[PDB]
């Protein structure tokens, strides 16, 4: 992105127009799993997509629940349904609950 000071010139290939496509049939797998997460407030549930990577879900309650993100995780039975692993790969097989601790 920037990093403090860039000294390397252009690299030996060159990465140019291609067949990036995305506008063109082109689904994403719409599994959308629900996530129970309870905060300090009240229970609220989540939808997200079957393939999706805590990551995205994780600042996804920050901004709209608007708490926290890194220390912000949850407790899915005593593991910690954060980005170490995959809400949709544990976390969430179809509708789970988890508690949401700062840590």
């Amino acid at each position: 992105m920037a990093e403090n000071g860039e000294s390397s010139g252009p690299p030996r290939p060159s990465r140019g127009p291609a067949a990036a496509q995305g506008s063109a049939a082109a689904p994403a797998e719409p599994k959308i799993i629900k996530v129970t997460v309870k905060t300090p407030k009240e229970k609220e549930e989540f939808a997200v997509p079957e393939n999706s990577s805590v990551q995205q879900f994780k600042e996804a309650i920050s901004k709209r629940f608007k708490s926290q993100t890194d220390q912000l995780v949850l407790i899915f039975a005593g593991k910690i349904l954060k980005d170490q692993d995959t809400l949709i790969q544990h976390g969430i097989h179809d509708g789970l609950t988890v508690h949401l601790v700062i840590k």
